[PDB]
């Protein structure tokens, strides 16, 4: 016999046309288990054990552990909290992917003039150490005795890199504390350089006690370029800044889990673990940071590497080729082909307040009353519009993301059981051929079974085995024995 | 021979190298035609003969045979009107795939007290049998006297599901009959649980004469779960709720139609009428209730199912084998991997009304008047912003979805025409084969005459077409003949 | 031998499972390349050779040589500017799309009766001629001698055809220019149909110095249907029409480029020039006129038409089929089902101003002072959201044109490689069936020396080739030699 030696507890793979046939030794081609930890290494990475990106940028006092931190990938823990200030980023999202893009904390401190103010700002929900306190990065300036003039300062860029400005404005809770804190009953934030400028006014409002608190500060960005000039007037309620970041670019980012830290090596991290990139799929998550196999959506790819499993029973001899390289190649369309995600960045603004106008006489008192009313209301439908408009972009941003994956599987299912088939028929076509090349040379002395295997009438030392082998053999040896037989 | 029996008027199938080669016997794929009926099982389906899904819900007085009705599928017909008072909702859409997808119209009466108000307010465009009336879910309050109080009232949601409060408001169409209903020369609604409010105020204004009114009514909604509270403030223009509906969720929806309806049974509906589901795909429409075949943009995909049409004319003999079993196999990839629609819900707000400020000193007179202008063309401006944006959302959600059906029926084309090639060749491979395995059996009684069927020079009787069938033959009895003839 | 005479310098094709074996002469199906001049026939092509198509429409005193012109399509070259009075078109896209698609600018002079106001306005920035000058399909109307009445005009639409109206509004610099042209210290627009209006007011500001002007011209655009009327009132700043242009609909468009203009002919035109169409896909640009072949990603695709490479060396004699007509039959699955693009149309509306509101009381002083400034940065706040919001559409719209592309190119390369592994199976199994049919004929005069050639023991004249090629061979003429070699 030829007859493949019958391997025991083979396995299923898909064809085109028939499915669930068997074959000798299958492959698994979808790398689908984790074991639920982060190695430290090749990559830097960096445990946000109690904070988030944004409370280690502003310099929470809880985290004075990151300062001047390099990181290759930041890592979220869900566990964290703010102990400061209770604070608000409009386009909070925007921000965060920018600090995260550059992968480094570099703080340099500038010499900024604060004339007719006074420095550091105290509060009981920030204290830094046994007494109160604030952010690191940050000077909340208020009014020096009993006077608060227009601060109008200045910075020029005279060097070879873009400077990222972090800067603020307080919400107070009633009109007596923006008094206490400010002598103009309104204040104002203009922030200007020569390509854009930003003017907020303070909203004066009672909010949820959070940590004895009702007031609130509101977080705003700025980026200079080389050669630019930066001017920030204000009149009150405003958190300077003590210097710039440096930004770089490159590969830098940030993942949220929940996963422990080792002292294995891996390259390819994801919210489950650390996964080995043997494989050219996995189905465990879909984002991926370093370099990792693609996300189909199925549980088992099956590639087959060899036979069909046919017998009752074994018997010894020669055999063919087995599939070899075969993978690598067909890895390659696919790959080369497959594209990486579009990364939901802006999300939505998710405001949670009323943000009307306020005055008796002007809101509730005659025709005006009407007029203000009317266009307040105007606000808050083109707001409910707003958000109506960006849940349905979002919708449809989802339904796109899900019209590819499937799409891509659909390929991969077809592209495995594609190359099964074919394996399937050469392997099949092979053996054939080669029996029936053997069969041309047996001269009459043996007969297949039916199972591709010759039964042998006669008895012949590995002497025949070795001529049959080589393809030289002649049947004069057996001449008498099959004359009787016939 | 074994010359597969030449099956006349055979048809046209795709292959993935030669096109429009020629089939013995080939089944179709798509089910392209329809009845023009619906039927009446298994499914429960309602006809709306003259009515809509929110006419039903508000309760026409020419739909009062809906009450307490249920159904698995609604179906709107174009032949549906109002005979009522003219109505507007806002987010019509929305509201309206909510009430859909319950499956009932079960109306729960509640306790409410209205003090100082009179109730169940005529009109003489929704007579009720021959008096004045009004829809059958709803108390349009107004003064009682020359009084309207601050209407304020509360109702706790106790119970182990949700309910669903239906609501509205008036617009007049002068200040005159403004003051005639309600006493304040204007009105205010706030509808609050304890997660949200809406606080709307009407809008006075002239509209076209529709059924002898010129006023209009707002049509808003609520949804209160197990646990909440509900509280409606009012003083004036306010159309009083009487009771909730009972909420579900499971299978049910709507489809608009203008088909009749029959005693077949039918599980797969569609606005052209009832498919058989016997088919892996349907051209007929893209929405599909019930258990259908996905939609494909062609009108046939022939599937085969045996041999090329080789031969000038017949002759008897045995057969391989038949494509049988392969059908479902195939199926599977597709039908596991294609999707189900994104259902067109937003549409559009779709608002036809001038929505100015109105005063003559406040618009048209000084510098107040500018500002005020500009005030309203900013919110026209605004307003159509808001339409391009909203337009060219849906005008890219379409070129999605076209793109989407057109890549599928792209790989059904190729899927089916990858099978038929292989099934081609499959057969084909099996016949050469077994024709020349009768060869080597023949020992040289007959010669092919080139149509892969045998010229025998002798006569057998039936025994050596048995021996032949059997693969046990002698060459012996024909000896003397082949002899002579050689 | 029937060894395919060993073609020198063969190359690559990949397959489903082997890459990069090489075939004996294949064909490349990607033009990739570019004379880089565009054909003067057989479309009518039309140089705009220092205008845009807007610079046409309005008629600049350097591009009188379009009037009346007729194109297929529209070329807008880079080294085009204005060289007349500044303007401004709101939604500048949609009407530039409009007259593109209509392919003329016939103009047609209508009878309007401008009573009570100055015609033909002069500029020093359009000196038409030696003199003072402006646009010449447009009608700039100032007071006559100290006097400006309300122009209220009528125009009746009584021909078959739909007729476009163009015209305009007069942004000035300072409200003592607003009071020197126009008596009113305030103007507005209303153009209205019985399908729509708009009213427009002037925005008096200072811009920046633009060949001497700090005045701006907005431009807007009125569609008149078969039967309608349109009704223009102003009471100051007013650009009017002298006209309507003559609409059609069919296959008309607009490309940019910098290629030069020959005398060929070609039908397929991009902006890297002219592109034979003999060849399925291009690699050269994506914007396509005429009829071109669909774009792919990649700068090869070699379909394969014959053998591959075997031997050492050469031998004479018959051989068997060439691929021939398969290439148009697979062409047509995937140009059948590809799509065209969806036409980036809205782009952005890129307005770069301060559009507050202006007076000292009203802005800066009292608790009004804060009101309009709030409103204004409400407005800034949502023009910002605005901008926002059409740049995610954007980038979504560009993430799914290149998702589409990519998914699209590698069905082509996999449809290719499917025909080459097919086509090379189809030679390769044809060649070795004909082979060993020729081995049953030769009766043991030959054998194969393994490389599908027979090694002849024997010498035979032309009269045997001819007997094997015919497959009428008999083996008596060398029975006494072999007999001698055996
Ligand atoms: C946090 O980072 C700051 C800024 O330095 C930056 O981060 C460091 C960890 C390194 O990566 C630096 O290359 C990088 O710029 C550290 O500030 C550094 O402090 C020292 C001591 O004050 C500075 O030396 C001074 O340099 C000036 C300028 O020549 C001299 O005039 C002084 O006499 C003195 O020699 C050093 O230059 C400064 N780095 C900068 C601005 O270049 C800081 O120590 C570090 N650690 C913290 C806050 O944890
Ligand atoms: C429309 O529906 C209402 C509400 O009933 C609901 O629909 C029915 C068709 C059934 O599906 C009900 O299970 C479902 O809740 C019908 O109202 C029903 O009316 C009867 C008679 O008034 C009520 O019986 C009363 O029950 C109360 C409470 O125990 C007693 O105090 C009374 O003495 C009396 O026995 C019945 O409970 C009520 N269903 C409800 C609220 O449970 C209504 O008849 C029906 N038909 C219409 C309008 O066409
Ligand atoms: C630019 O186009 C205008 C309008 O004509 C249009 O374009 C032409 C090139 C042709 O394609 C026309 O078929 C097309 O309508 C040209 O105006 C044409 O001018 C002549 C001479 O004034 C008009 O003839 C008159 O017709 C009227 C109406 O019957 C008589 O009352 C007059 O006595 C006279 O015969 C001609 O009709 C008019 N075309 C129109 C409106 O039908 C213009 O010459 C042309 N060239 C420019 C500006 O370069
Ligand atoms: C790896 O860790 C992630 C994060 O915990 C796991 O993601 C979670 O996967 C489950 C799948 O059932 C999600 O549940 C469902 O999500 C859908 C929306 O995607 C929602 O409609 C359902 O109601 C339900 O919540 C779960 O949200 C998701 N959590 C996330 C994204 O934070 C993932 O399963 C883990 N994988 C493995 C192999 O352990
Ligand atoms: C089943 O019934 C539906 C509903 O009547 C039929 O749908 C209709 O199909 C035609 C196809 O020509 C549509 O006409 C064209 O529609 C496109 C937009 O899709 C438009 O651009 C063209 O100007 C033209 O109107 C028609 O709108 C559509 N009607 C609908 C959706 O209500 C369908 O053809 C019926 N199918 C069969 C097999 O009877
Ligand atoms: C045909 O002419 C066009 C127009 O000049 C050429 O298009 C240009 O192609 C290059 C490719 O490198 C583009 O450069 C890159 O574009 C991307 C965005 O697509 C941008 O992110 C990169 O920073 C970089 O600018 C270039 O923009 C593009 N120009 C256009 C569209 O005007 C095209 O290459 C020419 N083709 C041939 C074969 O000559
Ligand atoms: C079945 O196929 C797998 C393929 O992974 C074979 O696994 C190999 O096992 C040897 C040791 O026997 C390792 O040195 C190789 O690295 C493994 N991988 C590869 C790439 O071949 C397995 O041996 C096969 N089993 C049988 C019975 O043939
Ligand atoms: C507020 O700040 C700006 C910028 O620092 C000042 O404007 C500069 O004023 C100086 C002195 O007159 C000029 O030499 C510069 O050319 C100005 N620069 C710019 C960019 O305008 C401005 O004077 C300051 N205003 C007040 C009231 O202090
Ligand atoms: C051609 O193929 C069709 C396949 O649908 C055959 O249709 C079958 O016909 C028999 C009766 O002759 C029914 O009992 C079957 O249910 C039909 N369907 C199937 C699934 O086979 C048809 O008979 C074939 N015709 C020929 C001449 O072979
Ligand atoms: C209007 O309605 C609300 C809710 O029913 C009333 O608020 C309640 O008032 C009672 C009596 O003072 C309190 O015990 C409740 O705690 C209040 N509930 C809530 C949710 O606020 C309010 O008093 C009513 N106002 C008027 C003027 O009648
Ligand atoms: C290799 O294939 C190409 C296919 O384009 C052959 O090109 C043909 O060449 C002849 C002249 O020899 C022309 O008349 C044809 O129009 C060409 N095109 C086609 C469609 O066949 C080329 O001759 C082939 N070379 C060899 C050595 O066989
Ligand atoms: C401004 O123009 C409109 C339209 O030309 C005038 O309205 C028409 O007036 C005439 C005379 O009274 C009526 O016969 C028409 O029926 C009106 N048409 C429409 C569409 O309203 C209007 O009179 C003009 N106003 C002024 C002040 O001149
Ligand atoms: C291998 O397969 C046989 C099938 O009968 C099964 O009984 C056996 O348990 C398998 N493997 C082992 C664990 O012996
Ligand atoms: C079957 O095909 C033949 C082709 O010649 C045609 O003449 C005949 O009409 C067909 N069917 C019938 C109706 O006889
Ligand atoms: C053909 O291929 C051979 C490979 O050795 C190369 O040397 C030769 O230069 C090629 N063509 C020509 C230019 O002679």
């Amino acid at each position: 016999c030829l007859g493949h030696h019958a391997v025991p507890n083979g396995t299923l793979v898909k064809t085109i046309t028939d499915d669930q046939i068997e074959v000798t030794n299958a492959t698994e081609l979808v790398q689908s288990s984790s074991t639920g930890k982060i190695c430290n290494n090749p990559h830097r990475i960096l445990d946000g054990i109690d904070c988030t990106l944004i409370d280690a940028l502003l310099g929470d006092p809880h985290c004075d552990v990151f300062q001047n931190e390099t990181w290759d990938l930041f890592v979220e823990r869900s566990k964290a909290f703010s102990n400061c200030y209770p604070y608000d980023v409009p386009d909070y999202a925007s921000l965060r992917s920018l600090v995260a893009s550059s992968g480094t904390l570099e703080f340099i401190t500038e010499g900024f003039t604060w004339t007719g103010v006074t420095q550091n700002g105290g509060s009981n929900a920030c204290k830094r150490g046994p007494g109160s306190g604030f952010f690191s990065r940050l000077n909340w300036l208020t009014k020096s005795g009993s006077t608060y003039p227009v601060l109008n300062v200045t910075m020029p860029n005279n060097d070879n890199f873009d400077k990222l400005y972090i800067w603020g404005i307080h919400h107070p809770s009633t009109n007596q504390e923006q008094t206490s804190l400010y002598v103009q009953a309104s204040g104002r934030v203009t922030v200007s350089t020569r390509r854009s400028q930003q003017t907020i006014i303070p909203n004066i409002g009672s909010r949820p006690w959070v940590r004895g608190l009702s007031s609130r500060i509101s977080i705003y960005w700025t980026i200079v370029k080389p050669g630019d000039v930066l001017v920030i007037n204000s009149n009150g309620n405003l958190i300077a800044p003590r210097g710039y970041f440096k930004m770089r670019t490159g590969k830098s980012s940030i993942m949220r889990s929940d996963a422990p830290i080792d002292t294995c090596i891996s390259e390819c991290i994801t919210p489950n673990g650390s996964i080995p990139n043997d494989k050219p799929f996995q189905n465990v998550n879909k984002i991926t940071y370093g370099a990792c196999p693609k996300y189909v959506k199925q549980n088992t790819l099956k590639l087959a590497t060899g036979m069909r499993n046919v017998p009752e029973k074994q018997t010894r001899g020669l055999f063919g080729a087995i599939a070899g390289f075969i993978e690598n190649g067909w890895e390659g369309m696919i790959d080369g082909w497959y594209g990486f995600r579009h990364q939901n960045s802006e999300g939505t603004g998710q405001a949670a307040d009323l943000k009307s106008t306020q005055a008796a006489i002007d809101q509730i008192n005659g025709k005006l009353n009407r007029v203000i009313e009317k266009t307040n209301e105007k606000f808050h439908q083109i707001e409910k519009e707003f958000s109506e408009v960006e849940g349905r972009i979002q919708d449809l941003e989802k339904y796109v993301e899900d019209t590819k994956i499937d799409l891509w599987s659909y390929n991969a299912e077809l592209l495995v059981a594609l190359e099964n088939q074919h394996t399937i028929d050469l392997t099949d076509s092979e053996m054939n051929k080669l029996f029936e090349k053997t069969r041309r040379q047996l001269r009459e002395n043996a007969e297949e079974m039916g199972n591709g295997c010759f039964k042998i009438y006669h008895k012949c030392d590995n002497a025949c085995i070795e001529s049959i082998r080589n393809g030289t053999y002649d049947h004069d040896v057996y001449r008498d024995e099959a004359l009787n037989n016939r």
